[PDB]
C-alpha cells in the first residue's frame, strides 16, 4: 500500500527543474480521477539504465522508508519511460540553498542540516542501503529547518568522482563506510556555502592526490574540531572512519553551542526561527538542536 501505480492519463509534467547523470526532473501535477483539483507533484523521468517487474521490486523498497530526514518514493509509471513521483519541495537542493544565501546562514542552521543528514544517513544504514551519491545537490530542503536525503540507490540500479571514498574510485567498492566519505564531503560543500571540491582539478587525478594525502582545505567558518570530523571521514583506511550514529551525536553537541565550533561574522543575528515562526512554517508546509 505505499506505492501508488500511476496511470500516464492522471498526471501531466509542466516544466523541467533540473537533470542529473540519472534523469529529469520536472514540476508536475496529478489530477485526481473524478476530481477537479490539479495537486503540484514532482517527476523523475529516468535516463535508460530491467524488466518492468524488476523495476517495480526496487520501486517497493524505496516507498518503503520511513524516517523524516530520508524521501520516500510515492508513487511510479513504467508504461513507457520509468517516471517516479514524489512530494514537490518548492525549496530545491540544499546545494542551491546554501549558494543562494552564501555569508547569510547562521552556524544553528548549518550544524543542524549535518546532524538531519547524518541521520538519514544513518537511517539508511539501519536498512542496508548504500546511498553510493551523497552529495548536496542529493539533499532536499522541505523547509529551511528540515532537509532530506533522496536518490539513494539510484546510482546501483543505473559518476561523481570527487564524493567518492578511494576504495569506490579505485575498486568500485561501495559500502556505509564510502558513504561516510561522501557524508565529509557533503559537509565541506555546506561549510564552504557551495563551492565546487577540488575546483580546476580534472577528476581522473583526485585518485593520485588522495594517495599522496592531500585533501580538501579547511573552510574559513569551520574551527578544528570541524575539519578534523571531516579529515577523519577521509581517512583511507574505511573502518577507521565514523560511523553515522558517532556524526550525529558530534555534530548534535556542537550544536548546542553553535558559535564555539563555527566561526560566522554576525551570527549572532542569523539564529534559528522564533516558534511563532516555526510554527507557522510547520503549519503550511511540513505537517509531519538548540543553543543552551
Ligand atoms: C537529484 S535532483 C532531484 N530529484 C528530485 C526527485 C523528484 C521525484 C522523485 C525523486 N526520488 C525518488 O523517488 C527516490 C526516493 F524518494 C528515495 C530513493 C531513490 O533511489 C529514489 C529514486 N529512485 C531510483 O533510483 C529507482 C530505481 C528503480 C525503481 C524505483 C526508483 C526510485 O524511486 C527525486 C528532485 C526534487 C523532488 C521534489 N521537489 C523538488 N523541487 C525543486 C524546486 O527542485 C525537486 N530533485
Amino acid at each position: 500500500a505505499l506505492l501508488r501505480i500511476l496511470k500516464e492519463t492522471e498526471f501531466k509534467k509542466i516544466k523541467v527543474l533540473g537533470s542529473g547523470a540519472f534523469g529529469t526532473v520536472y514540476k508536475g501535477l496529478w489530477i485526481p480521477e473524478g476530481e477537479k483539483v490539479k495537486i503540484p507533484v514532482a517527476i523523475k523521468e529516468l535516463r535508460e539504465a530491467k524488466a518492468n517487474k524488476e523495476i517495480l521490486d526496487e520501486a517497493y523498497v524505496m516507498a518503503s522508508v520511513d524516517n523524516p530526514h530520508v524521501c520516500r518514493l510515492l508513487g511510479i509509471c513504467l508504461t513507457s519511460t520509468v517516471q517516479l513521483i514524489m512530494q514537490l519541495m518548492p525549496f530545491g537542493c540544499l546545494l542551491d540553498y546554501v549558494r543562494e544565501h552564501k555569508d547569510n546562514i547562521g552556524s544553528q542552521y548549518l550544524l543542524n542540516w549535518c546532524v538531519q543528514i547524518a541521520k538519514g544517513m544513518n537511517y539508511l544504514e539501519d536498512r542496508r542501503l548504500v546511498h553510493r551519491d551523497l552529495a548536496a545537490r542529493n539533499v532536499l530542503v522541505k523547509t529551511p529547518q528540515h532537509v532530506k536525503i533522496t536518490d539513494f540507490g539510484l546510482a546501483k540500479l543505473l559518476v561523481p568522482i570527487k564524493w567518492m571514498a578511494l576504495e569506490s574510485i579505485l575498486h568500485r567498492i561501495y559500502t556505509h563506510q564510502s558513504d561516510v566519505w561522501s557524508y565529509g564531503v557533503t559537509v565541506w560543500e555546506l561549510m564552504t556555502f557551495g563551492s565546487k571540491p577540488y575546483d580546476g582539478i580534472p577528476a581522473s587525478e583526485i585518485s593520485s592526490i588522495l594517495e599522496k594525502g592531500e585533501r580538501l582545505p579547511q573552510p574559513p567558518i569551520c574551527t578544528i574540531d570541524v575539519y578534523m570530523i571531516m579529515r577523519k571521514c577521509w581517512m583511507i583506511d574505511a573502518d577507521s572512519r565514523p560511523k553515522f550514529r558517532e556524526l550525529i551525536i558530534e555534530f548534535s553537541k556542537m550544536a548546542r553551542d553553535p558559535q564555539r565550533y563555527l566561526v560566522i561574522q554576525g551570527d549572532e543575528r542569523m539564529h534559528l526561527p522564533s516558534p511563532t515562526d516555526s510554527n507557522f512554517y510547520r503549519a503550511l508546509m511540513d505537517e509531519e538542536v538548540d543553543a543552551d
